[PDB]
């Protein structure tokens, strides 16, 4: 079962609210580890700060940011559920592989 | 005017339904509300 995580994934995907700043550090970040390892506390802020504010997540668009977010955002900084989210999206990654 | 009197307000007319969820969206609201005016465009949009 995925249906509630790939749901929450379609409100943010079809939303023109996404923040203007997500496209932005996408293309900084470039998908490299250790740029996205020191940016870590502001992509953190960002995350609970928009969820909390508005109910879609942030930085699902590219595979390379959620695929960083979930190995080295995951030692902590977070609270679970969103973690466990971009953990069960990339989980169906691997499942349809 | 949706917490005191339990109704949702500015939905008779289509400019504020319209204008709502694309400009006052920016934060300054409480996500069901918006999410509310979002969800009358996604079904106009659905509709059409």
């Amino acid at each position: 079962d995925y249906e509630e995580t790939l749901r929450l994934f379609k409100t943010t995907v079809t939303s023109p609210n996404y923040p203007e700043l997500c496209y932005l550090v996408d293309v900084l970040v470039h998908g490299n580890v250790d740029a996205f390892l020191l940016i870590r506390t502001f992509v953190a802020r960002c995350i609970v700060n928009m969820f909390h504010t508005r109910q879609l997540l942030v930085f699902a668009h590219s595979y390379a940011l959620v695929t960083l977010i979930a190995e080295h955002l995951a030692d902590g900084a977070l609270p679970p559920q969103l973690l466990f989210h971009y953990r069960n999206l990339v989980a169906v990654l691997r499942l349809v592989t």
